[PDB]
Parts: C-alpha cells; structure tokens; sequence
C-alpha cells in the first residue's frame, strides 16, 4: 500500500465495471460540473453513468470523513476516482488511504476520451443550466459569452429577508438586494397578488424577459434570533425563484449555494448599495405560471387523489409536533396524509437537501431517497413547510431534475393549522 502512489484503471476495466455493486465512481469535479456544466468546453458534461458527487474543494472540510460515510462509500468498496485530470485526483486518493481505504484506483481518461465518445454512458442533471455556477455569474456580469445563456437583458438579484445588512455586508458586483417582503405578504406569508408582484418586480428592475440570476446569503440562523430567516438567505433566494417563475419571469436562474459559492470562488465583493434600475412594464400577464403554486382547497383534493400527494419538507420535531418550529406559530402538528420528507434540523436549516457548503446535494440522492417515500415524478406533487421557504427549494431541486407536475402548496402549515377546523395529527406516527 503506498498512501502517495495510486494505481491507474484503463478505460477497459472501468466499462466492465459500470454495473457492480461493489465499485463506488467518485467524480471529484465540482457539484456543477457534475451536474453538467461543461466546465473545460467537452461537448458532453456530466458524470459517468453510476458516479457519486465528492468535490475535491471538500477536502478541506474537517467533517470530510462524514461525509464520504454519509454517501455509503464503505472501505470494502472498490474506490476509482476521476475529474478532469488524474492530478485532480491525487489528493482524494491519499485522502481515502489515510482512512483506510485500502482498494484505491484513479481512473484518467474521462476527459476527453470518456467525454468525447458517445457510446460511453454519462448521466446529467436534465435542467442543470437553472442551477448556475459562480464562474457562470462571473462571466454575465462581466459581458463575457458564457453558455447556457442567449439573452441580452440579465438581473442578479440578493435576496435577504428584513436583513439588508445581508446584502449591504458583501455581495456580487452590481446586484441588487429584494427583500421576500417584496414578493409574499406578512399576513399570509403567502405570495403577494398579481398586481402586487407586477409592481414590486417593475421596481426592482425585471421584466418576463430578464434572466433574473437569485441568490442569497447564508448566515448562521439561530432560533434564539427575532427572525431566524433574515439569516437564511439562499432559501429565501430560491422562495423568491419560485415566486418569479410562477409569476412568469421566463429565464430565472439559482447561483448553487449562494453567496457562499462567489466567495470560494475568489471572485470579488462589493459593498455599495447600488440603485435600483426601474423598469416600465413587466411584459406578460401574472401568473403566467400558475400550476406552480397550489393553495388550500386543492392540496386537500390532491390528498385524496391517488396521482396527487402533499410532500411535507418539516423537521422531524415539527412532523410529530414536539415544535411548531416557528416563534410565530402556536400550533404543533401535522397535515395528515402528506409524505414526509424531513428537511434537515429546524425551519431554517436544509441539511438534507445541501452539502455542507449549500450546493444542492446530489440529486441522485434526492431522487433515491424520494422514491423509498414514493416521491415520483408520475405524480402532481405539491412540495410545502410551514409557508413556504423549504418547499421552495424541494419543489426547485424536483425542477431541476425535470420533473413534470411539481408545485409548492403556499400555504403551509401556517395557513392549514390557522383553521381550527382543519384536522391535524401529532405525536410519533
Ligand atoms: C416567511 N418567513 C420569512 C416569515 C419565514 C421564512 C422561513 C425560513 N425557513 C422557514 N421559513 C421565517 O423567516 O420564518
Ligand atoms: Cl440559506
Ligand atoms: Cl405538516
Ligand atoms: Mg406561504
């Protein structure tokens, strides 16, 4: 064993192995490139057919170990590595055998004998280009022809909630910040009324036609906080994405993991607070999108219809009503009927939907994970929290996968507990 020397897999070797269930391919590119960014201009991005995410950039996080036993990949495993070089793998490879992993292999010809060759099996994110990487932002503020985009009229947009010092603290060239105050009302918290968004987004400078590019920052929530939510930016960045696109923004892209993602990047910061650029007209009817959203009378006729299921993206404190979750809301329980689909540890946390530094978690594990609930794409899905937020960002990663019939329920437990004539359930299931 030689923690510092890897032995080489032949392309051969490697397409005999795509089926075993004893070999774990591990992509080291970033998330994105993953995803299917193509990053080094391949014509085809993605991964091989069969291979799990593992950015190298993650070496640096202490919790690196947990990770990789999170994801399954066990040292009985046969391990064979790849990116874009074999050099991008070295590290991974040393870093496997310092944990003892003993069967350790890298594999350096995905780029660009694997890339190029269409027999090779690859797998991508389908609607990967709404998920955008910081290098992509880069090169829209910057002029630059990047792919993935033929518009000529774009708008990065900071999303905070009451919490301008999000945005005022350090953000990406030129954006502007939209507090979600803008777009969903405090008396609902659900999306505001057409004439309402036709405004607000006028007065932020968007119209249908924009590339509306959302992010937000992530800062820590606390519980103990007034307003834990002024800290979870990038969910309330992906709220504000699904508010537009339902509204009918056309092109609404995600920075994937938000702010945090710039800054890894190297890219610089801007503290101005820049002006809005108004605009005259949004340019289509609101909702040119309205099957996004669903409200209450028809996610209960989704609960008793066999294609149709309400996904609860809760905690599991909020799902057996231990908490509401919400120093806003008394009531503890849960919409019976609805398919749980725990979002990570409290309202303003989406660890089962994030890697640690808030890229949208790999989606085939999503997907995996949804199946074993019966979360499937043949179904209309309405995807809701407790008003919103989380379900935002579920419903945007089904999106993204292609899914067909996938809509937020707006209201929430927020607006069903808020009925005392609602039936609701508590307690360990
Ligand atoms: C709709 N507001 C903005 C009041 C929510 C947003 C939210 C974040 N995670 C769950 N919900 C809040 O901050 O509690
Ligand atoms: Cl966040
Ligand atoms: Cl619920
Ligand atoms: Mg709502």
């Amino acid at each position: 064993k030689n923690m510092y020397d890897h032995t080489e897999i032949t392309t051969d070797s490697l397409l005999a192995l795509l089926g075993s269930e004893k070999v774990k391919i591990i992509d080291v590119r970033s998330a994105d490139a993953y995803n299917g960014w193509r990053m080094r201009g391949e014509v085809r991005g993605g991964h091989i057919k069969g291979a799990k995410s593992l950015p190298a950039k993650w070496l640096t996080d202490p919790e690196w170990l947990n990770i990789v036993r999170f994801k399954q990949i066990r040292p009985e495993d046969a391990i064979v590595l790849y990116g874009y070089t074999p050099e991008e793998c070295e590290q991974t490879a040393t870093r496997f055998k310092e944990n003892g992993y003993n069967n350790v292999s890298v594999f350096h010809r995905f780029h660009p004998d694997w890339t190029g060759n269409d027999a090779f099996p690859m797998d991508r994110l389908e609607q990967y280009n709404r998920l955008v990487p910081a290098e992509w932002v880069n090169g829209l503020i910057s002029g630059e022809e990047i792919p993935e985009y033929d518009n000529d009229t774009f708008i990065v947009c900071h999303a905070h909630y009451r919490n301008r010092d999000a945005y005022l603290s350090g953000h990406i060239p030129g954006a502007t910040d939209m507090d979600t105050l803008a777009l969903e009302s405090p008396e609902t918290w659900n999306r505001r009324t057409p004439e309402e968004l036709k405004k607000a987004l006028e007065e932020h400078g968007i119209t249908a036609s924009t590339t509306v590019v959302l992010y937000g920052k992530f800062m820590h929530p606390d519980n103990a906080d007034e307003f834990p939510g002024s800290a979870a930016g990038h969910i309330g960045a992906i709220r504000l994405a699904f508010i537009m696109m339902y509204a009918g923004v056309e092109d609404v892209r995600v920075l994937n993991g938000g702010y945090q993602s710039w800054t890894d990047a190297g890219f610089a910061i801007s503290k101005d607070d820049v002006p809005k650029t108004t605009v005259p007209e949004f340019g289509a009817p609101i909702p040119s999108r309205p099957e996004f959203a669903v409200d209450i009378d028809e996610a209960k006729e989704m609960l008793q219809s066999e294609d149709s299921d309400l996904v609860c993206v809760r905690s599991y404190p909020e799902y057996i009503g231990e908490v509401s979750g919400y120093n806003y809301i008394k009531k503890k329980g849960r919409i019976p009927g609805a398919i749980f689909a725990e979002c990570g540890s409290d309202a303003y946390h989406m660890e089962n939907y994030r890697n640690h530094d808030h890229t949208t978690r790999e989606y085939h594990e999503i997907e995996d994970i949804w199946a074993k609930s019966g979360i499937i794409p043949k179904k209309h899905l309405a995807f809701y929290c407790g008003a919103g937020w989380r379900g935002s960002e579920a419903w945007f990663n089904a999106l993204l996968m292609g899914w067909p019939r996938v809509s937020v329920y707006d209201g929430g437990w927020f607006e069903w507990s808020n009925d005392p004539e609602n039936p609701y359930e508590t307690g360990v299931p």
